[PDB]
């Protein structure tokens, strides 16, 4: 009775012919997390949507077995992407199972390895320009336009955005209906668009009579879908919602406006203290990005913005294993104890 | 149509009371994937058991969700542990979803602040000792022993084991039978002891025909088991199975001796030829010590220990991203690249 590709559990759903090989490292069906430590503490009753435990360990895996498949079935010899986040290391994993080459481009500059680890160990080609991070977008589109055996993999792919639905079809499929609010983190706004995109398509096929309210969470150093323009230099601990200028703003603002949703700001204090409050509370180990929504959603049930009582699902988008310095900073210090058991054990209870 | 708590999929074959709320992160039903290009190279059919996608990042939640729930029942207040290993992490954080002290007794000096952060982040009490790694060992013990709300997490209780074994279940509901051999990494020898017990248990009940013969895998540098006698300083870079005294030294024996099993040795280089080679080859991001489990079996296929064109389920127990370090390790550097899209173009081909 197990869990199959994304493509395949939704297939009908999802724009793929007969013929095509679908490659899948079994993404999706991740846990919905009965929330019952936040759920007493806010009075709302809140799951988690946990898409850390995606084989990447984000919700980009979502898009990738899509955008690949689509790439193998279409036969371009490589995916092309422009960014040194979970999206790199997402669409490597995938590349390397389909066995196609991986490119991802880099700002000059000092490079966080780190960042690219992951997708290196899956045979990415890193590529370095003479330039910043705007030509890196430029230089990839333009290639992508020049060559069609390129498959540009960024967020407005529209493939991309077909396999990240799926989240919101798991959620009902589990509930048996939408979420009151659903929450998640907003960075280039991909995400909140294919929940959206996802929650009507179930709503259009007579699954739901509800739709949910979008919550998008951005740190308040990068919140440019709060403030209403572009932000100039992103700021956040954050690293995956630290952007000035969201790829699919239209889209975003379209799902705010159509269900009722908001969009608000949390500051990193906020986001740091949602950070702990699930490890410490849930049990789940959630990246900054992730404990952002959390800590949106936090901060509208005191606005009241969302009702005592209501049902939602917080997306949680990124295992706590993609950031292990912030992780590391604001630890408790330790210092040595006497070995005797009666003095350690009053150090407790 | 979705997974629940491991204790929930396997509540008739785990020895759990009902009055017992089962504390579950929704651990287990992992993955189990068809490693396609590992078995064109070897001329066997191998699957993978990505263990890696479990809620902590590795397989000891399967027993971590019995060991807290089994706590959680008896009026426990406390779990003790006194490794700054992978078992810390899952037993901190089902101690966090439980509402249990979570405490990890470490060292004198320098202190391994990167092994411990997830547990910390769940809220696990780091306690500082003025001793060794040894005394550290029987200051748990003693203080298990003389107080009876504060339980023992280490690898040879018998109720990690029994949620450990559940793995073996999930491999036979899902290929229809057992493989002809499972390999595995071999530390303290906790899981090869719970797969066999899980294989057993299967045949026992009737669901399978024939037991699949065990292979465990050690370090060249960490090897008790193949070497058969104990070893003082183990030498690894698998972090994970570096242990010269396994605890279950007994049972592992007893595995290999009645499934017409063996143990190998794998050198560290070869670990690593396996850890890049899982990543580039299948998508699979492993931690060094499930590279060593696939190492060890890519071995034993050339030996002629494993028949052509049987079937393998190699468990890889934990996520790569577990080891950022490694990862970091022998990664190329790409320097500067003219910013025009010829000059990136043929770099690819
Ligand atoms: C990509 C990413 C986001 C941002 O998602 P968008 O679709 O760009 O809004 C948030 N969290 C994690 C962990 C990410 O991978
Ligand atoms: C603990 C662990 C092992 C070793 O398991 P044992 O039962 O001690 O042999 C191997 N890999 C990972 C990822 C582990 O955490």
């Amino acid at each position: 009775q197990p869990w199959p590709g994304v493509i395949a559990a939704y297939r009908d759903r999802l724009p793929v012919g007969d013929d095509w090989t679908p490659v899948t490292l079994l993404e999706g069906g991740t846990p919905l997390i009965a929330a019952t430590n936040l759920s007493k503490q806010t009075g709302c009753t809140i799951h988690l949507k946990v898409e850390g435990l995606n084989p990447t360990g984000s919700f980009k895996d979502r898009g990738m077995t899509m955008a690949v498949t689509d790439a193998l079935a279409h036969g371009q010899r490589a995916v092309l992407c422009a960014s040194t986040g979970n999206t790199s290391a997402s669409a490597a994993a995938y590349a390397a199972r389909a066995g196609i080459t991986c490119a991802v481009l880099i700002p000059q500059g000092k490079i966080a390895m780190g960042k690219l680890a992951q997708a290196v160990m899956h045979g990415a080609k890193i590529i370095q320009i003479d330039g910043n991070f705007d030509d890196c977008l430029e230089l990839a589109r333009k290639m992508a336009a020049d060559f069609p055996t390129i498959s540009l993999v960024n967020s407005v792919n529209p493939v991309r955005i077909e396999g990240q639905k799926t989240a919101a079809f798991e959620i009902v499929d589990v509930l048996g209906t939408a979420p009151d609010v659903h929450a998640l983190p907003v960075g280039n706004a991909g995400n909140i668009t294919a929940y959206w995109k996802g929650y009507t398509e179930y709503h259009q096929l007579g699954l739901i009579d509800k739709l949910p309210r979008m919550l998008g969470t951005q740190a308040a150093g990068a919140a440019p879908l709060v403030l209403g323009e572009p932000v100039s230099h992103p700021e956040t601990i954050a690293t995956a919602i630290r952007i000035g200028s969201p790829a699919s703003w239209t889209s975003a603002v379209e799902a705010q406006q159509q269900s009722k949703g908001r969009f608000l700001a949390a500051s990193d204090e906020e986001i740091l203290a949602a950070y702990h409050l699930v490890a410490r509370v849930e049990g789940v180990f959630v990246e900054p990005a992730s404990a952002a929504s959390i800590a949106g959603l936090l901060k509208a049930i005191d606005d009241g913005w969302v009702a005592r009582g209501s049902t939602v699902v917080c997306t949680v988008t990124g295992n706590g294993l993609k950031d292990p310095d912030t992780a590391l900073k604001d630890m408790p210090s330790v210092s040595p104890v006497p070995v005797d058991p009666v003095a350690v054990v009053e150090k407790l209870g």
